[PDB]
């Protein structure tokens, strides 16, 4: 057909086989999670979404998945990031220093998805999906990130760590999810500091991305929940990588 309900891309291809084996896999690594029942992942996880409108979703329509995805995860090491997955999970793997949210279950089993339903049908749309701004924000992808995000924010204490992309206009975005979810949701009570590392995009010699605008707007907001606040440049993100492998053996 030549034009679709949604302005998004629909949900990605054999999804259901996808997300089960996902599940499969991380219980069989993990063994923490080794009990989990798949099927029952997998039965919640369409619970929330099948047969309802795909710009009508909550937090609750995730209760029962977010219930069976219970996960411990050591406080004290969470890496959170904004606009920057990519190496943030190259640093995770080096040696599991951090957790990001694709370390937990429910991440893992979410990450770089696409999925949504139909109001009074239980099929699972596959030729188009809500988009965030042109359609709802309401939609389950958006709403499953928030209410996953949330609880991960939630449970972090000590120093909490993220990752920013300082190659964009704004290195902090404000009304990004994590400007707009994970920054208000961590524990003034538990977490002592927020370390953001800004990842230059720049080859060689830049600025101190420390004293960017955008930075002191996330120092801000952070210091005024009663959270301290520090920052460091990752001035060469391949350096960095290699460094996290090979620590101070080298020019590191
Ligand atoms: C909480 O926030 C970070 C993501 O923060 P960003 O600033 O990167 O978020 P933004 O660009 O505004 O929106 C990205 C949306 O993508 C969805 N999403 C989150 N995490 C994933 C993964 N792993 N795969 C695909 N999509 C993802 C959410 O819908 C965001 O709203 C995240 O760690 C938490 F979401």
């Amino acid at each position: 057909r030549w034009r679709q309900t949604w302005s998004g891309p629909g949900t990605t291809k054999r999804f259901p086989e996808t997300v089960l084996a996902r599940c499969v896999k991380y219980t069989e690594i993990h063994p923490e999670m080794r009990h989990v029942d798949c099927q029952s992942v997998w039965d919640a996880f369409k619970g929330a979404f099948i047969s309802k409108h795909p710009c009508d979703i909550t937090e609750e329509d995730y209760q029962p998945l977010m219930k069976l995805g219970t996960q411990t995860v050591p406080c004290n090491k969470i890496l959170l990031w904004s606009r920057i997955k990519d190496l943030a999970h190259q640093f995770t793997q080096v040696q599991r220093d951090m957790f990001t949210l694709e370390d937990t279950l429910l991440g893992y089993l979410a990450d770089d998805l696409t999925w949504c339903g139909e109001f009074d049908t239980s099929k699972i749309n596959y030729q188009s999906c809500p988009d965030w701004r042109k359609d709802c924000s309401n939609n389950p992808v958006s709403v499953f990130w928030k209410t996953v995000s949330r609880r991960f924010a939630e449970a972090a204490c000590d120093v909490v760590h993220v990752m920013l992309d300082g190659s964009r206009s704004k290195i902090f975005d404000k009304d990004s999810t994590f400007g707009s979810v994970e920054v208000h949701n961590l524990q003034p009570e538990k977490v002592q500091t927020l370390e953001a590392w800004v990842i230059h995009g720049g080859r060689e010699d830049s600025r101190d991305l420390c004293q960017d605008p955008t930075i002191k707007e996330l120092e801000s907001i952070i210091s005024k929940r009663n959270i301290q606040f520090s920052c460091k440049n990752i001035y060469r993100p391949d350096k960095f990588l290699q460094c996290v492998k090979n620590p101070e053996d080298s020019s590191c």
